[PDB]
């Protein structure tokens, strides 16, 4: 009895160490770049994560001709969740708030990389009601190259996301008349 | 008997080594940046930690247009506490003391990152009565992006904290009429 | 019984660790360089992968005299698939879309490196109907040095792929009258 | 008998190796900076350690407007003592000797970081009668931020120590009329 | 029985790991340098491998006074084959194609390093009929220092290969009247 | 019997490896700096070690305004002796020889760091009769900060040693009227 | 029986791994430098190895005032042979060929480092008939410092080899009237 | 029987590995610097080793005002011999040969570092009759600092050796009237 209980424990602890060493080294990140060619100041940068986190802050504002660079990532240690979230700014020159969403999941058998962006009315913090509205109810974009979309109020965007899981998301927000990039 | 006592000890010492090696490598830090655009000299920098420590000192004073950069961290070795504390300066041009608070907990199942700041009357060192007043009794701010708040005596702040656990806290303290960042 | 069950498990876990450590360290990548000497702007860069991924995005456009550099790779971790895909751009000055295809397989007993390129009518995203048309129905090129081919509408290309599996693909797209490289 | 004596020895030697490997890697240091804005030359630098050591010497003198930087540390190898000591200089322009004291203990369940400084009459080497007079009988300062204190003979200091255990101690010694830092 | 079956398996897996770790770390490469002093443009660079591969492409053309540098190597992983191949260019100013061949074998008990070069009629891709004609039917050169040979049509070459197995092959192709190097 | 003889040998060899690995990694060195502000040339540099060695030589002479830097260390490998020695120079302008002594012991339970210096009559090599005269019969100096001492013939020194065991010894030899450092 | 067959195999495989790991890490190389101060062009550089190889080629020619630097080494992997060889150049201004020989053996119980050089009549590749004539029949030079020797036709050399086994061979070939180095 | 034969073999192979790993990592070297301030050219540099070797050659000549730097070392691998040898140059302006000797032994229980130098009549290679004449019959110098000695023919030397075992030997050879260093 007891000799094989300790030997079966030493085997089981070896398997649990392999499981947690795998889940701690399966990495997800979404290097978000949002470029403001709008002709308008963006301010009051707010953030929500359905899963994952980031180590730096958003810029408080991004002025005309500058970019938000943001580096969100999965929760540290042996946890099987991806990086999924929303980023938002008020745009006081038009009275609307931009929100940008990304999903970079853990389990690519069930899910895939998605992103979206929209303008909401007034000043709003990013929260779960923006995540579900940007991910389900307004048609999101796959990680299959460049897409282009009007925002109303005289703005549009063009953007893309890579399919990697160590993803890049890249968006240019523009006057509607402007040629992308 | 004795062969399985020594083998069960060797297993138990293996488990206690894994527990303490995990608790020694679960890291918490809060890189605090406080920027003084107040028009007023801040002096007599004092500190309290509910948990954690830092290796450098506060500047004795931060003059108009300069910043306090401070790097507090958890207690070293296998201990399951986060970094939580208060930082304070007297502002003799108004007769009040600024205090700034952060919490960056160990256990994100129970807690989350929080911060706050306020002006108290007269000259005071930071201590536990500032920690409970900034964390419970005056409404603190989450790690969900940029927030803005008046201090009275003609000052305000805007600031944010990241949700990481290897956090950044970032505050600009300003004349109340001034545009943030 | 039980002593050899745990010893046969420890052997079997050793073999499964070797299998997954091999499949995680058998690397496939296809460093794609496509050089636009067409005299025409290429735009709306879209991508499909039959297998593998990339971490960066395509440029939204490649102007006259510049190149797309793209670094696709196999799916991360212990999976036995190569990198195979399609890249496409609209060329509005001629009303056609360029598509470029590569295959860099896992199993060189069954497969070999192949590539192709063609112009399709109108504006199209890259998808599986371009992969099968570029890989089966239009004659692809082996990894055996430089090949040259007319595209119609006054364009041609010359290009090559290396046979390595850590491949390079290299294409120059040119006016039909022009000398390659 | 003898098989479990050798196996219980191999376990006990494993535990004693862990104990001494911990005590050899629990580090204490106190990076002392003392800045001489006194208007007076300090000379004949002498040192005492209640526990710990340093590898460099004190400067023989620190002239007006220069600083003593000193890096004391715990005794090397597996020993459970902190760094605790006294540093002293004669100041012949006033006929008194400055002494500075720090404590950076091993066991933060019983102790905490403390420092102090005072002027004694005449010329004296630092020794145990300065350690007990600076640590018990003259009120020492905690590691809780900046403190300020008159020395008599027209001098004062302001200073602070960090609570880390890899501490910094930082003191400016000044004319009594002068603004600190 | 079963205890020595698992112990004999653990031994046999140890031997197969040593065999495959040896065959994966027995390296063969042939750094080919071919220098074009012909007075003639070479173009349409084509390649064949009897064994091994390369990661870069040939230049599409090598103009007068420039060199092809090419770095072929053995197939990656535990396979017991060397690097052996052919490289060819059309030379339209004379209506002939240069081909260059190297062999850098795995098993130096049976084989040795060899190279050759010749001009064929018209425009041809390198293939197995050039490998057998350059390695068997036209007299190849050993790795024993510098050799010199006329090509007809007013060209010659001089060249050498090192015997290492991490070989260099070095050829200068020249007008027949010219002094080598 | 024999199974526990080999197991008790494997334990005993493990203990002797730990003992010799400790004694080989308990380091003693005494970085000696002697600065010649004497106004006199020192020459014929000679050395004695009671224990330890050095890898470089003394300068043959140190002229006015230059320093001897010397880096003596313990005997290499698992030996439990410190670094202890004497350094001497003839000073022909006064007809005397300077000798300098240090001790940096292995066992700080029995011993502590000591140094001394003196002028002897005529020209002498350093040897054991200088070691005992500088360490016992002329009062040596502890590692407790700066000390100052007349030499006769119009010279003095001031100097200090650190208590570390990776020590520094630092001496300035001066005209008797001169202010130290 | 079978338990000690597998344990005696595991011991024997441990011994064969030590033998082959030693023979693979016992290194022999002979960094050959031959400096041409002859007043004459040397050309058609040819090489023979009795044992060992090199990775680079000889220069095709060495002109007046330049040097051949060549780095021959033993055969890679667990083989017990040194580096031994011949290097030769035609010298068309005198109608003779220089040959240079070195031996850098594996087994210094039987052998030692030797070198030689001579001029032969006409144009010849280096081969085994030069190795035996330079090593046995013309008196070779030991690795014991500088030696000097006439070549006839108005040339001489001076040279030396180091005894290391990671040897350097160094020869200056000169007009007979010239002073060496 | 057989189980303890294989276990006693595995112990004995462990001890022989420790012995040879120690003897292969007990290092002896003697960095020889000989500086020629003689006013005379030294030439035809020859060498003998009683034990050890070097990887570089002597300079063929050292002219007036230059130095021989030479780095002899023990025989590589697990052998218990030091570095011991002789270096010699002819000095044709006086018709004599300088020889320099060093000993840097393995076993400092029996031996110590020694050196010597002398002028012999005529031109001679260094050999064993110089080693015994410089080490026994002409009084050698210890590694105890600087020594000075006339050579006859109007020369002298001054020099020293360090006692380390990773020794430096340093000699200046001078006109007899000259002040050393
Ligand atoms: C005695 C035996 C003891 C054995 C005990 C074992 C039980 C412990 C296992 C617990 C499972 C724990 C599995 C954990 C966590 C979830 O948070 C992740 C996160 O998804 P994402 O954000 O990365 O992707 C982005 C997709 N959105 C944009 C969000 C839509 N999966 C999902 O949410 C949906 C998948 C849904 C998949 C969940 C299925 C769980 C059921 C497993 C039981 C079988
Ligand atoms: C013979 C048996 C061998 C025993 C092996 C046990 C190894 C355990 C390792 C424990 C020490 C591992 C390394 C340890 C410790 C110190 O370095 C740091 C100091 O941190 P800081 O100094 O930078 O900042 C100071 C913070 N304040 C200034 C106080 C605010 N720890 C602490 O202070 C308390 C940490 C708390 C650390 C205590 C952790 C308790 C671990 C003991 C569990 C025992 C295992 C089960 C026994 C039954
Ligand atoms: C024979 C068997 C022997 C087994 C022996 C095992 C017992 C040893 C375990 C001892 C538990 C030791 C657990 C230790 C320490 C506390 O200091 C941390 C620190 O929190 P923070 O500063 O990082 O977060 C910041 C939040 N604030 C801003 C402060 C509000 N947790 C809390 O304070 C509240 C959680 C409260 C959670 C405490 C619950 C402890 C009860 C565990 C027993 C079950
Ligand atoms: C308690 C027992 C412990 C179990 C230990 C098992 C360790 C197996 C390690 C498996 C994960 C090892 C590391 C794994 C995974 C992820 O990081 C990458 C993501 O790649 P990418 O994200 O960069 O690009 C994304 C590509 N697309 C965007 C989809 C196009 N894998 C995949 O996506 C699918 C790979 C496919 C990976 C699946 C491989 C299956 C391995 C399971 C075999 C189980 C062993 C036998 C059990 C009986
Ligand atoms: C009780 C015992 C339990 C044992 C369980 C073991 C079963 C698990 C094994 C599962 C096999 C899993 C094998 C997996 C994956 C495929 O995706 C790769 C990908 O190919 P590529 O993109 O890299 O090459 C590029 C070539 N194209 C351009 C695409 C044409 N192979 C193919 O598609 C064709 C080969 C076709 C080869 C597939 C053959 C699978 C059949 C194996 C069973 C025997
Ligand atoms: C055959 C058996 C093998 C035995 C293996 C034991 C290994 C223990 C390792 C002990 C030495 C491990 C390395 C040791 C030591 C020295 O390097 C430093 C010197 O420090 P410093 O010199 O830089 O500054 C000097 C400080 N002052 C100048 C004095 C003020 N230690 C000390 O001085 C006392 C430290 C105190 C160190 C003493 C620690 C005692 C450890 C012994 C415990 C024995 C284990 C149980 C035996 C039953
Ligand atoms: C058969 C079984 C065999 C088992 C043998 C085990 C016995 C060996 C253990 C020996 C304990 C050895 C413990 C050693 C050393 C002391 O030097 C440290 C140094 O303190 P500091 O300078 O770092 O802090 C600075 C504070 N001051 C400024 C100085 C006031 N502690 C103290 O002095 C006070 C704590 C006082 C704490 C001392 C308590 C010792 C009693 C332990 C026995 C239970
Ligand atoms: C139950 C027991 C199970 C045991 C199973 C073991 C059998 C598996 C072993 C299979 C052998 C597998 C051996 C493999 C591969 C060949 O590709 C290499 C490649 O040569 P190269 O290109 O590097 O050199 C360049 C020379 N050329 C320029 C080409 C002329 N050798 C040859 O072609 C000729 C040697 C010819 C040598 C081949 C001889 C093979 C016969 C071995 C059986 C004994
Ligand atoms: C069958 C059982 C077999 C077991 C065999 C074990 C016996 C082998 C142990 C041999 C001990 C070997 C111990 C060795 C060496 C001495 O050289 C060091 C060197 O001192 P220093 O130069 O570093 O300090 C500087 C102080 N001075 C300036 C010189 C005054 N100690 C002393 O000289 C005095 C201490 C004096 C301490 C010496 C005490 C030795 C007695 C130990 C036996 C118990
Ligand atoms: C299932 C069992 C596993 C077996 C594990 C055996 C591992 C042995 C490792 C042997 C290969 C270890 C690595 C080996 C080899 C090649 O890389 C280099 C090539 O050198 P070069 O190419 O740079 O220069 C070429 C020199 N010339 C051009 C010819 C002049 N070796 C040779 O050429 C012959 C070396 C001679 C190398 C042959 C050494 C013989 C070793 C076999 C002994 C077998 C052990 C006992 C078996 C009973
Ligand atoms: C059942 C038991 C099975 C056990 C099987 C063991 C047998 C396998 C061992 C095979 C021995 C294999 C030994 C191998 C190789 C020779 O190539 C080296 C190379 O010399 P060099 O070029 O480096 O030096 C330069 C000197 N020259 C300038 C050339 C004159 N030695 C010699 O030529 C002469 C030494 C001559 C020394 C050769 C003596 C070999 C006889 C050994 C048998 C005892
Ligand atoms: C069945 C049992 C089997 C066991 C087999 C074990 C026997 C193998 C051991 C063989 C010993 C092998 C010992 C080897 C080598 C000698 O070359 C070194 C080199 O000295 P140096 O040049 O570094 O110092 C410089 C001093 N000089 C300037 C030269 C005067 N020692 C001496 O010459 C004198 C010491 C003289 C010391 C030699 C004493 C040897 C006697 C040992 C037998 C007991």
């Amino acid at each position: 009895a007891a000799g094989t209980i300790i030997a079966g424990a030493e085997l089981t602890i070896g398997l649990l160490q392999n499981l947690l060493d795998v889940l701690a080294n399966v990495n997800r990140k979404c290097a978000v770049g949002v470029d403001n060619e709008s002709g308008f100041r963006w301010q009051e940068g707010s953030t929500y994560f359905f899963s994952g986190t980031a180590d730096e802050n958003l810029p408080y504002s991004v002025s005309d001709g500058y970019a938000v660079l943001y580096g969100p990532r999965k929760t540290n240690g042996p946890v099987a969740t991806g990086v999924v979230g929303v980023l938002a700014y008020y745009i006081p020159s038009i009275g609307k708030t931009l929100a940008v969403m990304w999903s970079v999941p853990f389990d690519y058998n069930f899910y895939q990389n998605w992103w979206n962006a929209k303008l909401y009315s007034g000043n709003q913090d990013a929260d779960y009601d923006h995540y579900v509205d940007l991910y389900y109810d307004a048609n999101p974009f796959k990680a299959n190259g460049w897409h282009e979309r009007s925002l109303g109020s005289g703005l549009k965007f063009c953007g893309s996301m890579s399919s990697s899981g160590q993803a890049t998301l890249e968006i240019h927000v523009l006057k509607e008349s402007e040629t992308c990039m």
